[PDB]
């Protein structure tokens, strides 16, 4: 069975009091044994994290670059990462892709260096209120996941995360049944454009709004492997969301 | 008069091996006391970078965003910048306007904003070679110097470099001399469009390529304050750099 994986990206939140809180609720509330946690950390903070958090959780970046090292002012590298004793990386998130414009193509290429260096990956895809309106979620999603597989060889390591970008300023998120339909339909495509076995054991992500109110249904969807949490990773109710299948 | 600025710009280069080597470098180097120093470092190490730099060095990082918090994932803001003592950051850098396509309001919103925020700011400017070739020197880096003045109201925090980019893949980098006409060009502008004093006040380091074959004649032009340095901030070289105004 595929193992239940919880995200918690932060984004561009924190300092060391904060961080000192969130950690509390992971090292306190009762985590599910059968839950994989990954914490997503701004870079500043990325060896603080990793030092202070337990070695059962993972560390992730919420960002790199393509190459170990170069002249890209203001980017990291897979190797960097490594070197504080981080794990994961976050790639390809709709912040990223929207407000910085990144591409496809270079989403992919981060994606295939951070595995080639040792990363452990959680690749965003998602589809814009435009876009699904033009009934294109499907076209978009599986476009950025072509262009991703392009580069990737193996998926053993890496973790797949739907963001519903569509729902953001539209009053209401995503059914769960919704969510369920992107990530079966997305989950064929990988069976039959990379390979079965692939599809059948990657987790995909549910990278809407996840709260301790509706965690538990979305949890319990056939096609949904865990969340991708924004706002609620900063809060005790992420050990909720973490619990989502008990 | 201007105090000499030379900053170090490490880029995408680093971790705690090579990083204990080039603070070895700054350690031990003897460097002068009338050169202020600063150092940008990947984000990772910055609260590394601080508590083994000594204090009279800043730490500076090497981009952060507009705001405290947010939905930006990937971005830092000053307020962590600050959170872990380093005291500057690096903002417009060629790199991020090219590469990353950072416009020059956005650039401006981050300098005002990491300004307000208590840091202090090596804000970058320059021409590639297409806008230079088709006689844009002038206009590119006074718009995106204009950019910048339109949200800054105190400059005493803000030192600005100027990037020849048009020099890059060309063969020759710039001349002392090109480098200064564009120096004393900008610095003419600052004090009609700014002001008197602060034109005169400001610091505007060359962040051409500067090595320690060519430092001190570059630091000998009359409005070069100093200098952002690239690759050779990660070697002993930058010491020498550091040192390019001094008699012996």
């Amino acid at each position: 069975a595929r193992k239940f994986v919880v995200g918690g990206n932060w984004k561009m939140n924190g300092d060391k009091k904060q961080i000192n809180e969130i950690i509390g609720f992971l090292k306190s509330g009762p985590l599910n044994q059968d839950t994989e946690v990954v914490v997503g950390v701004p870079a500043i903070y990325l060896e603080l994290v990793r030092t202070c958090v337990p070695a059962s959780i993972g560390v992730a970046a919420q960002n790199c670059y393509k190459v170990p090292k170069g002249a890209f002012t203001g980017e990291i590298s897979p190797a960097m990462i490594k070197d504080v004793g981080a794990d994961w990386v976050i790639l390809g998130h709709s912040e990223r892709r929207q407000i910085f414009g990144e591409s496809d193509e270079l989403i992919a290429e981060k994606v295939c260096h951070a595995l080639e260096s040792g990363l452990k990956v959680i690749a965003c895809i998602g589809e814009t209120l435009e876009e699904r309106e033009a009934g294109k979620t499907e076209e978009v999603v599986f476009r950025q996941t072509k262009a991703i597989a392009a580069k990737v060889n193996d998926w053993s390591n890496v973790v797949i995360a739907y963001e519903p970008v569509w729902a953001i300023g539209t009053g209401k998120t995503a059914t769960p049944q919704q969510a369920q339909d992107v990530h079966k339909a997305l989950r064929q495509w990988i069976c039959e454009n990379i390979d079965a076995k692939v599809g059948n054991s990657i987790r995909i992500q549910y990278g809407g709004s996840v709260t301790a109110a509706n965690c538990k249904e979305l949890a319990s969807q056939p096609d949904i492997d865990g969340f991708l949490v924004g706002g609620a990773s900063l809060k005790p109710e992420f050990v909720d969301i973490i619990n989502a299948r008990q």
